[PDB]
Formats: structure tokens, sequence, C-alpha cells
């Protein structure tokens, strides 16, 4: 606890990327009908026959999904940037992609080009994939050890705030209209121009400068400013230790992450935690929501979702104030457990949907409580924890692997779930309850507490476990 404006500024400017990721994730839902009308008109205006609903659904599905494909590629490409350019400059450099993607999506209507929309979603996907790796890596290396998890939770906060804002902007009376939806999608350009202006005044990680570039006194002076104290000897020395370790060790690529015994457990934890986020059922809960919301008298679908967005935000903040006290294990487990209870309730309330006339209110309650438990742990923790499971040398390759598995599992779930729901119906949530319980067991037996521990302490403990 040594928090000056500089540290806040640096972390806040970095979480613009988190906001960007959240915004582009949530922005696409509301304007579906409007964009399909655009796609139809683009073909009709040629004088051609109007497209079938099958073709529209097809093009629309590609628009949505190609974003994930971009993210898979970008998140796995994180390793190409962070050691070569640094952590701060990597973020500055890739804003080219955010500007590019936003231009395509923003100009696709006036250019009357469905192809530009699809292309824009791919490029903004690439950008967001790089962000999901760059931001926690930067925050992790620049935060005081006692606040590493708290600050790391600001990544997820930026993401959920980004989602909320995109949804609100998606309202018909704001930017969600026939004449304003290019502005809706094009909006992502503005935070990029703001971030690029602000970033050069954010310092590079002192850890990176000292450990990777051997610039000790440069790191110290920066460390003194960020933590607002002249005595930073304990931290500077701990960085010297990590630096000595890295120059005595072979620097790991992706493939060797899996050949080294002392890396196997950390990397397996990292991947599994990414899965515990995307296979939680969090992507199934809303698939049903939009239709459950009608039955309960909402008759206002985006409004039902925005409300969930507020709950989404509140419990991310709750997680922020808990993660340094309760620890990562406890918050992850509690969240997994509460989601297990809610998904089970979802199955029951849906199975009794029309034998009893109150069940739609029950399902909504289950959905909101589900969202709350998701953000307690499984939402924010898996993003910043892999940065904690590794020291300086293998972190970049580890975050490329972890991040990719997160984006990939998200993509596969979205591909496979509609089928599963079609064959299992209400029982599909029981499958997630099984996943959630299994993940809960994994965390309880296999995931060490990382709260307040130095990277060196954590790594040595993994080395000790590997020696027997
Ligand atoms: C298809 O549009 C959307 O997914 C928006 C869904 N509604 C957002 C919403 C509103 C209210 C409450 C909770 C939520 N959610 N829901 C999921 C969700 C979430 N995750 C789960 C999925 N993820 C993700 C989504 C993508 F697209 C592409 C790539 C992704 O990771 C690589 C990242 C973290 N985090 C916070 N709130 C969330
Ligand atoms: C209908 C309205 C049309 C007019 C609209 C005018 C907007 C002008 C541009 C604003 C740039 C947006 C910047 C987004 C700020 C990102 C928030 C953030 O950085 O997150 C804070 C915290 O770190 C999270 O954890
Ligand atoms: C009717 C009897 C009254 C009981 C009704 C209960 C209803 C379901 C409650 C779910 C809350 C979720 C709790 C999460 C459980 C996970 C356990 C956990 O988090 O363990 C932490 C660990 O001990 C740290 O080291």
């Amino acid at each position: 606890q040594k928090v000056t404006p500089a540290l806040i500024f640096a972390i806040t400017v970095a979480t613009i990327g988190s906001f960007q990721f959240g915004y582009n994730t949530g922005v696409i839902n509301a304007p579906e009908k409007i964009i399909k009308e655009f796609i139809t008109k683009t073909l009709t205006d040629k004088g051609n026959a109007p497209p079938s609903e099958v073709l529209l659904t097809s093009l629309w599905s590609l628009s949505v999904a190609i974003f994930s494909v971009g993210g898979m590629i970008g998140s796995f490409s994180v390793g190409l940037f962070v050691n070569r350019f640094g952590r701060r400059n990597s973020m500055l450099i890739v804003n080219l992609l955010a500007v590019t993607g936003g231009c395509f999506m923003g100009l696709c209507k006036v250019a009357k080009s469905v192809e530009m929309l699809i292309l824009g979603r791919l490029v903004i996907g690439l950008f967001c994939g790089l962000c999901t790796g760059f931001v926690p890596m930067y925050i992790g290396e620049i935060s005081p050890t006692a606040l590493r998890g708290a600050f790391g939770t600001l990544n997820q906060l930026g993401i959920v705030v980004g989602i909320l804002v995109a949804q609100i902007f998606g309202l018909e009376f704001i930017l969600g209209s026939e004449e304003l939806w290019p502005l809706l999608l094009g909006f992502t350009i503005l935070p990029a121009i703001l971030q690029s202006a602000a970033l050069p005044f954010c310092p590079e990680s002192p850890r990176f400068l000292l450990i990777n570039r051997k610039e000790e006194e440069n790191a110290k002076q920066i460390l003194q400013r960020l933590w607002g104290t002249q005595d930073v000897s304990q931290d500077i020395q701990e960085m010297k230790d990590e630096s000595a370790r890295m120059s005595q060790e072979k620097q790991v690529t992706v493939l060797e992450l899996f050949r080294v015994s002392s890396y196997r457990q950390p990397i397996i934890i990292s991947i599994v935690l990414q899965l515990s986020q995307q296979l939680s059922g969090i992507n199934a809960v809303f698939y049903y929501s939009t239709g459950i919301f009608k039955d309960a008298g909402v008759q206002e679908p985006i409004y039902a979702t925005i409300g969930a967005g507020v709950v989404n935000t509140i419990f991310t903040v709750v997680s922020l104030f808990l993660v340094e006290r309760a620890g990562r294990r406890t918050l992850h487990m509690i969240g997994l457990g509460g989601m297990a209870f809610c998904s089970t309730l979802m199955t029951v309330s849906l199975l009794l949907k029309d034998n009893y006339n109150g069940m739609s209110f029950v399902c909504i309650g289950a959905i909101l409580v589900f969202v709350a438990f998701f953000e307690i742990g499984p939402g924010p923790i898996p993003w910043f924890i892999v940065a904690e499971l590794f020291s300086q040398g293998p972190r970049p390759a580890a975050m490329a692997v972890a991040g990719c598995s997160n984006w990939t599992s998200n993509f596969l779930v979205g591909l496979l779930f509609p089928s599963a729901a079609h064959y299992l119906g209400a029982y599909v949530f029981i499958i997630f309850t099984g996943f959630l319980i299994t993940f809960l067991a994994f965390t309880f037996f296999k995931v060490p507490e990382t709260r307040g521990r130095t990277f060196e302490d954590i790594t040595r403990a993994f080395e000790g476990q590997a020696h027997g």
C-alpha cells in the first residue's frame, strides 16, 4: 500500500484495453436486427432478390464468431511482442489494429460492404486477443506485490464496464438505430486514440527494465515514483534475484513449457482456470435469458441484459475488495460453488416452467445470482493469475498459451452449445453443474494460494514439488 496518482494513471491507461475487449464483446448483441436489415438492403439495392433468413443467420454468425478467431490468433501471438518491444510499447504498437478494425466496421455501411464488417470484426478480434495478454502482464509486473490481485481485478472491471457501456450504447435511442449503428461499432476507435496519447507517459515495467534489459537504476527511479517512496531496496533486490535466475535459465518457448516438469503444474493450473471461466455456463445463462425475459413481462430485452450488466459490475468490485484478504483459492471456489447451485436451480425452474406460473421470475433470479458468483472469482481471477504462477522468463509464453486456451474454449463452447441445448433442453445446465463441481475440486486440491507471495517464492515452491 503505496498508491500515488502515477500508479493509478499507469494501470488505468492500461485498462483502456480491458474496456476495449469488453466493449467489442458486448456491442454486437443489440444491433443484430438492424445489421441484418443492412445486409438485406446491401443485396437488395443491387436489384437482386432479398437474402433468405438462412443466409442472413449465416453471415451474422460469421460476423460474431470471426471476432473469437481473431482473438485466438492474437492472444497466442502475445509472445512475439512483449520481450521485443516491452510491455508498455506492445500496447502502444497494436492500437493500429483497433483503429483499423474500427474503421472497417464504421465505414462498412457507407461502403455498402458486408465484407468490411466481417473483416473489421476479425481485426478488432486480433487486437482484443493481444490485449487480454498484454494488460494483465503489464499490471502484474508493475503492481506492488501486496496489491497485485486487487489491481489485476481492474482488468476484469474494465471488461465488465466495457460490456455495460456497449449494451447501453446499443439502445435504439442512443446509437442502436438504422442511421447510427456504424457509430456504435466504430466507437472502439476513440478509446484507442486516447490510449495512444496517454501511453507514452506510462512507464515501462521496472521488472522488465531491470530483469530483461539489465537497467537497474532506471527501474529504481521509476519504482520510487510509482510507489511514492525513496526506499525500494527490498523490491529492487527481489528483482535482482529474479534477474539472476532468468540469465541462468534457458528462456522458454511454448513447446518447452510442456517439457519442463517445474512448468507443467503451473501451466496446467493456468489452462484449467481459463476453462473454469468459459465452461462455467456463463455463455449459456444469457442464451436462455432473452427468451425468459419476455415471459416475466420484461418485453424490453436489452433492458433485461443491462440490469445483469450492473450486477456484473457490482460483484467485480466486491471481488476487488476481497482478493487480497480472502485469497484467490477461496474466491474462485466460492464462485464456482454458487454457480453450481444456480445452474441446478436453472434446470429445475425450467423443467417446471409450465407446470407452475412463477418459474420465469425464478430463472431470472437464478441468472442474476449466477452472474454475481461468476464475478466473485472465476470472472476476474483467471486473467491475472497465470501472470502470478510464473516468473519473468516463462511468463510471456505462459500467457500466450493460457490466453489462447481461454479464447479457444470460448469459441468452441459457442460452436457446440446450441446443439447440446437442442438435445438436452433444460438438463443442459446439469452438465455445467458437473463442470463447476469438477473445477471446484481441481481448485481445492491443485491450486496453491498466490496472494501476497513474491514470484520467486511461488516458483521455488513449484520447483520443490517437482523434486519428488
Ligand atoms: C456474445 O456476446 C457476449 O458474449 C456478451 C454476453 N453478455 C455479457 C454479460 C452481460 C451481463 C453479465 C455477464 C456477462 N458476461 N457474459 C460473459 C462474460 C465474461 N466472460 C466470458 C466470455 N468472454 C469472452 C466473450 C467473447 F465474446 C469473446 C472472447 C471471450 O473471452 C476470450 C470473456 C469473459 N466476462 C464478464 N461478463 C460476462
Ligand atoms: C450517445 C453518447 C455519444 C457521445 C459520447 C461521447 C464520448 C466521447 C469519447 C469518450 C471516450 C471513451 C473512453 C472510455 C473510458 C474507459 C473507462 C476506463 O478506462 O476504465 C476505468 C477503470 O479502470 C475500469 O476498471
Ligand atoms: C438448507 C441448508 C443451508 C445451506 C444452503 C446452501 C445453498 C447453496 C449455497 C451456495 C453458496 C456457495 C458456497 C461456496 C461453497 C464452496 C466452498 C468454498 O468456497 O471453500 C473455500 C475453502 O474452504 C477455502 O480454503
